């Protein structure tokens, strides 16, 4: 897949393109049917099929720093863009292009001159142009002959419309697994694992990995969740008894740094039946069911006990989500006792 | 009007004066009754109108960093008792001077010797004096035959006692049509201009202006207004379509910078049907009425929705403010429509 | 007392001794029990009575910053260690030692090895050795014939347990009253006294007294405070009409410094009926009763007659105190009235 | 004089002008020879005379918080250009457009689409374009004719270059009045007056202002300076014994206060005032000594009086020399 | 001794006093001179001797966070007046009283008012009232036959002038031996015992005490140098073998930690100890090096052992010279 | 290769072994002797290699927040050490264990209980125990006829010495060239691309990647390198025409902005790409230039080009030197 920054980087010789237009934060399903549409047509011709993205996000443009918690990194937006069949990412900054232009020189500039489309693909929300006046409406009588235009409806399934923005209130309700169903697969997180508490092997109460995320990634509400942690490809040595490629079984704790400015959330994880230690590593945190809320321990003993009590949960919420295998990683690693 | 910073800066040849004593914050309603009394007893004598009043706030000396919030700056303060016909200001610093006197040396040392008062104007609340002994009643009795007092009952109106206690919890719940009501005029601040989100011009997202204020200054509860932007006399030339000295009708929109040390408001104003950028200007901002509470936005068409929706509201509720002429403007633009 | 960091230290010729072992944060009633059978043992045999404590708080390993606030400082847990006759403390560091070892080898190596035990005391709530698997009944069956082990109870009372997480939540409430009948005496601080606002004497709205405590420091809610302010033995010299080692009559504030990075108590005093300033002194000062909560002022009268009301409410709940004297100081000072 | 943000914003209406490219910043004597052969040739073909210039400067752009110091703020960029006759300024954002542009683009929807020019005027060492390929000689042989091109050299005086960079050299070590004869007039800044230490009255150790800036306001180096203050336009009453729009001999003592912030405390010569919540203007005349430490009131009041003499003597002789002194003014022969 | 807060506070009935007057920071051999002549002169009358004193630093009122770095604490000053028999300390704000006052005004109200002066002391240096008109003579016209006037000229001993300034610049190159010289003792600081490196005991590497000080205390450069450390008079318990009351040989290492304190790390010789918790006394004897860098633990003992050598040599000459010594010390002529 | 955090870790059925003990920190050529003497005679009694190394490091135990700054990270120490056949890593906290402990039990523990050691390979300058009384010889008369002791004196080359400090001292000054010689490979930092000024792609002045890294990470002085960039091993997209796994020619630029980090802008050779996101590696080959400041674009772009060429020229005797060459790269003659 391709990725440029602006419609100056798009290759002058680019003759044929079905186009898909959207934010695209999270991929959920909805945004999964635009695109499935986009590459059906695309194959059908003979031709690429584009994705048109926005970064930074629209909202920040206006409203600096009071933008919507990113679902997913922009990286992240690529590779799924990837993983479901678009040949081309291009995205748009609205500090640089495409802001003040009329609905009309907008079709013309970026769907004719820059990406030769011949077909285009938008959610029934879409809108374009200076203040926001061009529609999906508008899109469709703009570009009568000129290309053909697909408007899909959004998604509504057992009565919850799904968007960007019921995600991210399933997140920050702590409800990962209304927002996996939304967004058709775990919920993640990936980083560099750094030094924390301890280290990493035989006793309990030290975790297995820590990672560190900036307040504009959303992440889901302070507490305890069931998930699978795995090593992303490495050459590099591991300390203990954990392989790359793996997805294994974990208790994972969701945190918020006290106090910082601009905190700041931490995310430690408690690999089960493993003693190991992944400073150095880049680790991929899948959410999959809430255990429980935050709270404060008083002795060692308490904190122990309770720790023994979030694994016991977490074996039988994973064993439960093997079943359902179409979210359920390839390669798994979990132990049916301790 | 003569602002004189301490006693010591008093003249010693000013030889009759009408003087009134407070911290006078906000120069509300009631404060006003104290200056007229002042102001007429003085003409009567052909003596000098005088206030006495207080800075840093005394409370700030024995609960530092705890003092109320001021509904006024100095400056503005010394304006207003301008406006009213004060013809000097007096400033005291209770870290300086009058803080342990004795009731009977104060009366001596600053009405007397410093002032040569023939008439002296307080409120019924009035304390002075080392532990706040002297009160109205002791500078009735400590002035007999020395010089003529003047005690005035604190204003009660529709039900609401009138002082800078009750302004502030009106400003604090985001009631600005009840603060004005109790000031006698709308609220307002003032300060320069500085770069914000884009620019001021076509797009109707983009402040007209940006204004920044320290977290000691009143200022009304986070959300959306109605009221004017004045552009303050200037020589300096003017970006887009307002003219200086005019009162402009805008969409106030108040806001907590997120999340910073020493947090520190902000004022974004959107001016209806002008297309300008007052970066460099110093500008007045003055509040008539609440419109909405704060939210969060997760598009930019939603946001231009609302924002249209707050244009709507400002038009009538300004509509309205013109006809209560008391309180508006001299010179105005309004349109009646978009 | 002897006070030893780390097995290390101990000395090698110590050949008889009878041990306690906890966190003993507080030095509560509950505790005094393991002290009290502990010290009258090793009486019986002639041998030392030792405790093991530990630092940094075993909750601080496991999870840094989410330990418990201190009831008391480790410098204070060795004075009242001392007062209630201990012979030596003995700190263990478990970043350093007895972490990982099993609940065998830790009998071995510490009790034997390091303190040549006859007699061994824990509360029916004590664990040990590697993740925390090693219990009370542990210890016993452990130590049969090697040495004896006595097993105290938790302390219940008026329906109460008493222990260090019950004095917190007393603590955190504001109840002072609670949290002294549970520790067996009045709580306090000690620190030095620093510049704050203006200077102590004649004038009751400036504080006799100025301290601050960062924030692992447990202290009462917010609000105003009943209790005693004692100067510790000094040869410098004392602004004004306070003696050393006098436990003076006052009203204590404690607050939240606004805003700050690590808030940061600070506590300020008004002793009753003197006119004194203590920068530079080490200051005690101990709590009786709460008074009232916080609040905020808008004028100096205001603020005073308040300060007033408070004084006549503290002059009450002290003269009471005094007649519960196994809590009241030896030596005090507190006017009948004004 | 219009002000106008982005191509976008210029009135599609404009038949005809005459336009000047460049950074602009001091508006300095090299750059008054620009405005005054555009303002001139406009006023030939009846048309406006248009200054193109940039914010943010284009070395932050590639350079982010590395950028030199401004040595005008931006609004006194437009106040200046206004002084010298510009009718309208358009403001180009590199990150927003005309960056990336070939040079043969960059001609064509600036010059000719948005502006209109029949005649443009630029220094010698002009560039533009994506990756600075255009440049003096480019824009010759591109505009052929459409448009007349007027190229000016770089103006060099006593042996001097005169130049942004050259006055920023100046200011940094402190010779004002080498920086002020590469401006044409008194280096300035403006700004409001906060409280600071004491109030201004009858004690001398007390400033009459108190002032601060960021730390992309170009200044001169730490020490004392003469100068004059003035009270800028203002029915906002004054306490002490000074009106608005007077200049006033000051002695002005430039300091740094880190963690950024550059600090200006006026002593205003033979008055008693304080201007908290003025806006003051601040003119620098000639460098009087450097930064030093006190250890006794004594002597820092010794050395203030000091400062006072050299202050009196340097703004008497730059009230003869005429040419920069200001129209009204207020200075003392003697205390 | 008493300590009055102001004027104000000063009693009523005061009916006679000898008074002296300046900042006294430091309290060196000049300002022993006017404490001793003033102790005396009071007792001769019957009366009692008095100190005017000034806090905050009068320089910091007029230049906010650029005042002289303090010598000692004010608390240390009140501590060492009381020692050479000063009966009471007046301590003058001049942001409060006595500042914008004029000459005559000053000594009626001080001078006479409140302390009812028979005689008064100062130092040839001395000036007073608005704009520091009044000086050393100013006084003597002033007080005529109402009370005795004696003006003391500054202290210079081996060609060296002894003042609180040239004290201050001894500490900062780092000769304490000089500064102490002129201080009359050992220069030292006061403050409570933190955590630091380890724990205080077997181990040479891990300090016995840590200490963090303001920038606004007058410390030695960085480096290390020879001490004695006491723990002040306490019933707290000590962990190791070291009492209360004992003046201990140690190796002092002085630091800075940036973003402003300064700390303070004594390795006691021959002990092992850990001060958390206890108020400590650390004097300076002599400097021994400068700040250095180490890239292995072997190499950071080898120095470390060096400067425990250097150190018991310049202690045991300290101990011979008398005239400066602790009265109750612990010392080992080897390990 | 397996790693073990303290002893506690380390296989209870580990038989026997060939053990080397240090910080090993940047794994120099005087490193590799003894990892070399180590894995050789591992393979002769059939035994497996251990490294037991330290971290954090020994200095900051005792001298906090004043270590050395890392040649390399503690992941990539790990890496050199399996690169040169090392099957274990002992890693020990001297803050947990083996710090105060005596010679002759230190031995006694590591050696022989936890690791089981036939043969030991230390460096002469090898320290342990209490306060570092154990020595390079200690070890010999403390082992006997246990294990069999190899000690290698430190490496001199060319009359220079080869250590942990020269290196640092090469790299402190901006001779990345020494450090590689004493290294034996072009020294490198390892770290994930962020979002920096503009967007890599068409722009010469926008770097194709941006990178911050804390203050305890060795650096080149700041100036601009000729060197090598390679995008780890990822199945993520690449922006732009550059693919992972090979060598790209670059300029380097490294700076500071502080308040700490230390900033690497990487400027890759004929390329168009937008690096943001991935995990990019960083060679260093020769130094270029010292930092200056830019007051045009003109002027910036102009050195910008210069920094090219010269890159162009060294990278190209790079690789013919050959022995010091990635093994696949990307690298153009001309533009």
């Amino acid at each position: 897949m391709d990725i440029w920054y602006g419609t100056a980087a798009v290759p002058k010789d680019l003759d044929n393109s079905a186009v898909t237009i959207g934010v695209f934060d999270g991929v959920h399903r909805g945004h999964q049917k635009l695109i499935n549409a986009t590459v059906e047509k695309a194959r059908e011709v003979g031709a690429k099929a584009i994705m048109v993205t926005f970064d930074p996000h629209p909202v920040s443009v206006f409203l600096p720093r009071r933008a919507p918690l990113g679902i997913t990194t922009l990286a992240e937006r690529f590779a799924l863009a990837e993983s479901f069949g678009i040949d081309g990412v291009l995205v748009i900054d609205f500090t640089r292009e495409l802001s003040g232009t009329s609905p009309e020189k907008y079709v013309e500039f970026l769907l004719e001159d820059t990406l030769h489309a011949s077909h285009v693909v938008v959610g029934a929300n879409f809108t374009f142009g200076e203040n926001a006046a061009g529609t999906a409406d508008s899109l469709r009588q703009i570009c009568q002959s000129r290309l053909t235009v697909d408007v899909i409806d959004l998604l509504d399934d057992e009565g919850v419309r799904i968007s960007s923005t019921t995600v991210r209130e399933f997140l920050s309700e702590g409800d990962v697994a209304r927002a996996n169903w939304a967004l058709g697969r775990h919920f993640y997180v990936t980083g560099p694992v750094v030094r924390g508490a301890g280290r990493g092997g035989k006793e309990l109460g030290f975790p297995t990995a820590n990672q560190y995320f900036h307040d504009t990634v959303a992440l889901p509400a302070d507490g305890v969740y069931a998930g699978w942690l795995t090593i992303l490809p490495t050459e590099a040595p591991v300390s203990g008894n954990m392989e790359p490629e793996v997805a294994y079984a974990a208790a994972i704790s969701v945190g918020t740094n006290p106090t910082f400015g601009d905190e700041q959330r931490s995310v430690e994880s408690f690999v089960l039946d493993r003693d190991a230690d992944l400073y150095g590593h880049d680790v991929k945190v899948e959410f999959v069911d809430h255990v429980r809320a935050m709270e404060k321990f008083d002795s060692v003993a308490q904190l122990l006990e309770v720790m023994a009590k979030d694994v016991q949960k977490t074996r039988t919420l994973l064993a439960q989500d093997v079943q359902a295998h179409k979210m359920a990683p390839e390669t798994y690693f979990l132990q049916a006792e301790s």
